[PDB]
């Protein structure tokens, strides 16, 4: 149960308004452990794998075009509940619904450029980890703190 | 999109210290101010602030409330804002307001609950020209529209 | 009224992982008064008659074992729907069900490990009270900020 | 002298970065006063009056065009040593001698885009004032916590 | 190493809302909470506080002052904690001190300087016996110590 | 000049303690863009490498063996007067000098725990970013706010 990952990236727009940091910060000190980090612009094939549920999508060329125009941070962080209380640290896909306290209460308007994304589940965690992150890419180490977090 | 929404800090908000933190989070939601000032109502301006209770219980003493000290105005533009403001405020009654919200945060009491934001577009734009000339609204464009609004 | 009285403790783990400050603080930003603090490691007596209505529970002397395993911080914080509001404040006790906002939504992820304790009611303040502090350690003060705070 | 005014104004690459609400949190938390308020852009008059003293150096006409670029907030702030305090929460005015802890040290990097600007002395706050607010424009009031802050 | 410091949160900084903000301070840079009140001094208690000033013009005052609400007592410890200690308060005097610090980010005057903290080991040492009893000072160890400390 | 680069490395204390994000978000603040990041722990050759002259010290396999003991987060980071800003912003080398709002000053105590590594001059800097980065992991883009952080 504690070695659940999830992967979580911060979208153009999220890197372009200055909010790696602050996203970053927010699973830690949810007691998350970061296990694999990069930037990179992701290139039209790089974003048309990622999004590839969406291939057959109108809107599929234009969020290709979106995702690969600058660069993203992709992240993974372990530990038990971590997709589920991703995507609640996130908020609502869409901002509109999201509550305050979340990054998108706190930070997006529209869903187009709702700054970031996380996991929906932890068959698609393993899918999007594999598919952005090379096996040496991911550190295993022990947090110092696992005893006061988990039980 | 060129929705407006009028946000004000009453005679709480200002004497709690509490304008900077909420014009912060107004400004990383991603929204634009277009207009800004700090003034104390006179009773007048009290009175037609409250139009609406003036027939309700209390009215007096609410527009002695309203007009006691500095509020401070805004007005801020943007897709939803309306909505958005009051959602980043939190419930009027503080009570049921949820942390992370500025009532959430900072208050207990109904009757002093720190700030007000428009219910509705048709209520800001009457709270809009109540509270500011129209010279007194910026026009500008913010740098960072295209990575906040599709 | 006024005057109603909340428990609140900072559990070891809230303590083990530096959140103390950033508890109080929220209360304080809040409106609230604080009238009693004091640091301490509960014996394990004393962890017994905390949890006492959870004597018959299965999971009772585990709950007990952690709570007397290292530093408290015991506080009493006085004003309008304090117990209420201490409740919303500290956010749902499974932290699985916090919402981010919260102490426990933005820090916590195990029920075992979730940061602090507030009382659940007027009738559970009293009691606990009552049990942590005499009444020469409550402080009698009036904010001046009361009127800006309460109408 | 507790009446003491000045004036800062948020220039407008401060207003563009969304670090308005940041900069009048800093002033309040401090303790001081606010007094007037208004979010303007400046014609070229205005900016070159600002900048009277300047009007002979080889920045002037540069300074005077970015300064009247887009909306800037003008403001003043009173209390016991505002101006000299008021100049060290800004910062040092070239960001690159400021402190971190400052406005110019936690968020400028270049001098012509130093965000905000702050009274250098009693009598160049006297005049801006002046320059920027009509008497009517400026709240007589008092602070709940003017015993708390000051002797 | 097991250097300790005591810490008071004064009257005006429990009024104004600084107790949490002020541990929360010294909890980040990594020391160690091990004493923890809040009470208000007696004139008894006050004139003890200032007994070194009982021949400087105005103790009367600041005895009165001192023991007119409550302040928060706290002892840290670790490495430095003194020196530590008194650089993250700053300046006595807060128009000498700098943004980053509890004064320099919310005090004006020295008279209502929100905190003091010991200004020596031997001072500390002082301080803390006058305050504290023994018991009541936690003996613990920081899961982070080896992280904090070399 | 605004293409000068500086490299920052979270330490494996700093990474510990949960201050990755918390780093990052000062220097987004500050206006300065991130192009290179990643996570990973040092094998012995790395950290041998990295500390290539101190090769010479009689404390240098301690330090070795402690750089190389868990991850460590490495950034680089562009824009005008970078390095001396890193160095700014990370605070005196031992944080007994360090001044609160730097981010030694705020988080640590002991040299040997630190928190972070900054380059310590521009030809320091282009010898670190080529050790931990190949030139494909530098991204290059352009942030949207240049026009407002740079004359």
């Amino acid at each position: 149960m504690s070695s659940e990952r999830t992967f979580i990236a911060v979208k153009p727009d999220g890197v372009q308004r200055g909010l790696v940091g602050e996203i970053i910060a927010r699973f830690e000190r949810k007691g998350y452990k970061l296990v694999a980090l990069k930037i990179l612009q992701p290139t039209t094939e790089q974003a048309q794998g990622h999004y590839k549920d969406l291939c057959s999508k109108p809107f599929f060329p234009a969020l290709v075009k979106y995702f690969s125009s600058g660069p993203i941070v992709c992240m993974v962080w372990e530990g038990k509940n971590v997709v589920k209380s991703g995507r609640v640290l996130l908020g609502a896909t869409n901002p509109a619904d999201s509550q305050p306290g979340t990054i998108r209460g706190d930070f997006a308007v529209d869903v187009g450029r709702n700054v970031c994304h996380g996991s929906d589940s932890v068959e698609s965690a393993e899918r999007e980890i594999a598919f952005w992150f090379k096996a040496d890419e991911i550190a295993s180490w022990t947090s110092h703190s696992v005893s006061q977090i988990y039980e």
